[PDB]
């Protein structure tokens, strides 16, 4: 499953990728979610790629999380960034929402008619989810049938069953978010992950709840970490590993704290 250039620190910093991506509006009338943008590289090389949906977050719509999805398709992914049925939804319903927009992504990469037609390997999915979205990924990250999560600022229930998670998760945590603290939240969860479980636990600097969603001043390090996260655990794609594995994360500015059971094996 791997594809593409040896991954370099700038390589892995930069705005983009280096594959040219194209966008496909799914409609607000889709079945079981909201609607959204499938993100999609146009010179990827023949072969499927995972898929992954990218879910809101706190009372807010799609264009609140919608830079992962061209900083994760320009790597090699068929991204969704979606909208809930409403900005109001708990995380539970969070969850339902993401396991029908994955199933919209594999039945459009199976009918003869869409842009992503062939493209999704229905058997890679993931995903990345803000806030209460956050807590609706680890939720579906506790029941399988994902193969990787990222938690962006995450909000859930302190009752869950996150000591269940097989799924490789990676936790980015917001240093002064109010709306979701860290030590309610963002940290227990990620404690509560079992030890066997391929983990990570990102806390950036001064950070507030929105400070995982990207196009802000922790663009770079964001982007570096969560798209080495999908290559190593979706593609399988050791040469990503020592972007998460050997270095001192926490000597730079931005990371206020790191935490993780390197190596990945």
């Amino acid at each position: 499953y791997q594809r593409g250039p040896d991954p370099t620190d700038a390589y892995l910093e930069a705005a983009s990728g280096p594959y040219t991506v194209s966008t496909i509006r799914v409609s607000s009338l889709v079945p079981g979610f909201g609607g959204g943008t499938i993100h999609y590289p146009t010179n990827a090389g023949g072969g499927k790629m995972a898929g992954i949906v990218v879910i809101p977050g706190y009372l807010s719509r799609e264009s609140s999380i919608k830079w992962w999805g061209p900083r994760l398709a320009s790597h090699g992914f068929v991204v969704m960034t979606i909208d809930t049925n409403t900005i109001y939804d708990q995380p539970s319903q969070r969850r339902d929402q993401i396991e029908a927009a994955l199933q919209y992504l594999v039945n459009q990469s199976n009918s003869s008619s869409s842009p992503i037609s062939g493209m999704v390997d229905s058997s890679r999915l993931a995903a990345v989810g803000w806030s209460m979205g956050g807590g609706g990924t680890l939720q579906l990250a506790a029941d399988g049938g994902i193969k990787a999560a990222i938690a962006l600022a995450p909000w859930n229930s302190s009752i869950n069953d996150f000591n269940r998670i097989q799924v490789p998760t990676l936790i980015f945590a917001c240093q002064l978010d109010a709306i979701a603290p860290v030590a309610l939240h963002a940290s227990p969860f990620y404690n509560r992950i079992p030890n066997t479980t391929p983990k990570a636990f990102f806390e950036m600097t001064g950070g507030d709840h929105w400070c995982a969603n990207g196009g802000n001043i922790y663009s770079a390090l964001l982007g570096k970490y969560g798209v080495s996260w999908m290559k190593l655990h979706l593609d399988q794609d050791t040469r990503y590993a020592p972007f998460l594995c050997g270095p001192n994360h926490a000597a730079q500015t931005l990371i206020s704290e790191y935490r993780g059971n390197c190596p990945y094996e």
